[PDB]
């Protein structure tokens, strides 16, 4: 399948739910944290600022393993392992209103192709 480079116009979901032209503005990669809470439940998408136990945007992730304290959705913290740091590509595209979304590959569609 194919690669999507930066400048490309390209049709992805606008955050009213539907589908429009919009142009890539940049690649990017982001990193999502994995978690196990001390309850046993599995978080992967943390962000790396939500790790409140240690500083991990100035000095990287925990050990594997590591306990750690994460701020959660709830706005209250819990007890947790660290299990993994998942950098992956994405991408973010612009709107003719000028918003702007970044957004995974399935998310992105050609010109040329069939929706969805």
């Amino acid at each position: 399948m194919q690669s999507i480079t930066a400048g490309q116009k390209v049709i992805s979901k606008h955050k009213n739910g539907a589908f429009y032209q919009c142009e890539v503005v940049r690649l990017t990669t982001e990193t999502f944290y994995e978690v196990n809470f001390d309850d046993g439940s599995f978080s992967d998408n943390l962000y790396p600022e939500d790790i409140v136990s240690q500083d991990c945007l100035e000095f990287g992730p925990p050990d594997e393993g590591e306990v750690v304290q994460v701020r959660w959705t709830d706005g209250q913290v819990y007890g947790a392992k660290f299990v993994a740091s998942h950098p992956i590509q994405m991408y973010q595209v612009e709107f003719e209103d000028g918003s702007q979304l970044v957004v995974k590959r399935d998310d992105v569609y050609t010109l040329d192709e069939e929706l969805p």
